[PDB]
């Protein structure tokens, strides 16, 4: 699809625009919180963070050309979604991953949520700093994105994506 186009090169890792005005990455490889980026400063810009997800919100869009996506909390088990690894060479893989379960995690010093997903199918498959690339799928006859990429088990075919949802209650003051 065009979209590929979304996916780029972020600190030590990827990251994708859900929006003109929506970044959304791996907190670990994101630069360090209040780096210039893009060439903004801060207070261009918002980020929240939610486990290893990262979202940048600009105030004005920095990609002004492209469309919104849905920006999912993960999906259900058993849903087929497909990873958008892009590689420093450029080559672009799609692979499919069919998700599973929520799974804490250690990313050093500090236990993450993610959801997991068993690759579908040699030289093939993730490797640290595809991080940041993201998860979607085609909702009935249209597409989403439900989480990033964080990392890969030792083992085969297993992989955590980080997912992003709203808050749900509000402290006062």
């Amino acid at each position: 699809v065009s979209i590929w186009s979304r996916v780029v090169q972020f600190g030590t890792g990827w990251g994708f625009w859900v929006s003109g005005h929506v970044f959304i990455t791996a907190k670990h490889v994101a630069p360090p919180k209040g780096t210039e980026i893009f060439g903004r400063k801060p207070g261009d810009f918002t980020v929240t963070s939610s486990g290893d997800f990262l979202k940048y919100y600009f105030t004005s869009a920095v990609r002004p050309d492209i469309p919104a996506m849905v920006l999912e909390n993960g999906c259900q088990e058993g849903v087929v979604a497909s990873v958008l690894v892009k590689r420093a060479s450029g080559e672009m893989l799609a692979l499919a991953v069919r998700m599973g379960s929520q799974a804490a995690i250690k990313i050093g010093s500090a236990v993450v949520h993610g959801q997991t997903g068993m690759l579908l199918t040699q030289d093939l498959g993730t490797i640290p700093g595809d991080a940041g690339c993201p998860y979607v799928y085609k909702k009935g006859n249209t597409w989403v994105v439900i989480g990033v990429h964080v990392a890969a088990t030792r083992s085969g075919n297993t992989v955590i994506a980080a997912t992003h949802g709203e808050p749900t209650l509000e402290a006062l003051e």
